[PDB]
């Protein structure tokens, strides 16, 4: 049993959902059909060190479903604040509930991730494949336990989506489900604007830095060194005073705009030159283990797969999505790639990408369907 405890958080109405959708075109074109009941859950999963840890997330259940209810597991993007995660259901979370739950009618399952929400680990293991995958799978299983306890019948339809860091989480979750849980059917998978490829992503974020690049890299290397100690210490990685500022900024209680204002726009300024150059040149002594963590685009998909993003992305390289697409196509014809724009950026494109995800899942909902 993974489910440890839960708390009812009240309802999320059609009317509240409609207001949220209207704020984020093109999602305003979705029709709302349901009110949802919300639960915050806590569940058992493994830490980066392979110990038991109790993590949190949100489950949202359409009330009075007209059809049999499929599950969508939605993996959120980068969060620097402990409490800005789905189990808190703040207004920024509403669009996910509105689109997937109130409109699409899916039981919507949203992990917080380790180091966030109620989890006692002090720091999120950021873009770390092993635990993003296991924490998301264990959340799904715990959510299914909740539905069983509440006599909420669900179908066997299962959809996996996410954005940004969560696009990566979605891909690694998919891989691990296929490997470790081969008898659990997955219906469709649609990672949104994910980072693909260690070299591709490092080059883009370090040398073509968009507005959040320094923050992403600070989070990534601070978290990786914290959990894995691949380098001698933080001062090998980070130039002063960022070696001590970054740990403060990443405490879970700094607003993301404050983090972005405290860090330079050019990520090279936060690193020792030796270190950053070694990463870029793949001459860092840890390059092989870094590639193992990052590179998850060479496995056989066991469900229809849509890689959806924006060619306008300045946060993660669209070239990485193109590379991943060709890699996955070696294994399956049921693989597609879609750009929602030539110029919308990572943030602007988000509601367009969400709309594509919902539409993709609906395509696979309405075939191969049996009670
Ligand atoms: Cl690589």
């Amino acid at each position: 049993e993974k489910l440890v405890n839960y708390i009812a958080l009240g309802e999320f109405s059609r009317e509240t959902a409609e207001i949220a959708l209207k704020k984020m075109p093109p999602l305003d074109t979705l029709t709302v059909h349901y009110d949802l009941q919300l639960y915050k859950i806590n569940y058992k999963t493994q830490s980066p060190d392979g110990n038991l840890t109790i993590a949190s997330g949100l489950v949202a259940m359409p009330i009075h479903p007209v059809g049999q209810v499929g599950i969508i597991s939605y993996q959120h993007g980068t969060r620097f604040e402990r409490n800005d995660v789905p189990s808190r259901n703040n207004e920024k979370n509403y669009i996910y509930l509105a689109a997937y739950g109130n409109s699409a009618g899916y039981m919507t399952v949203m992990p917080d991730y380790l180091g966030l929400g109620d989890n006692e680990l002090t720091l999120h293991p950021y873009v770390q494949a092993e635990t993003l995958a296991s924490s998301s799978i264990d959340m799904l299983f715990a959510a299914k336990e909740l539905a069983n306890r509440l006599h909420y019948p669900i179908s066997d339809k299962l959809y996996l989506a996410g954005y940004s860091e969560g696009g990566f989480s979605t891909i690694v979750m998919f891989e691990m489900l296929a490997k470790e849980y081969p008898d659990l059917p997955v219906s469709a998978v649609a990672p949104g604007s994910a980072p693909y490829g260690w070299e591709e992503t490092m080059h883009f974020v370090m040398l073509e830095p968009g507005p959040r690049a320094t923050a992403y890299l600070a989070y990534f290397f601070y978290s990786l060194q914290t959990y894995k100690s691949y380098w001698s210490g933080f001062d090998e990685i980070f130039a002063p005073p960022y070696n001590t500022l970054i740990p403060e900024l990443m405490d879970g209680y700094h607003a993301v705009d404050e983090i972005l204002q405290a860090l330079p726009q050019d990520p090279l300024l936060i690193f020792q030159p030796k270190f950053s150059n070694g990463i870029i040149s793949k001459t860092d002594r840890n390059t092989e283990i870094l590639k193992i963590n990052f590179n998850h685009y060479d496995f056989k998909p066991t469900a229809p797969l849509l890689l959806v993003g924006t060619k306008g992305d300045r946060d993660v390289p669209y070239a990485g999505a193109e590379m991943a697409y060709h890699s996955f196509r070696k294994y399956s014809d049921f693989v597609w790639i879609k750009s929602v724009s030539d110029a919308l950026d990572h943030v602007q494109a988000h509601p367009f990408v969400l709309k594509e995800q919902v539409d993709f899942f609906k395509q696979f909902e309405r075939q191969e369907a049996m009670n």
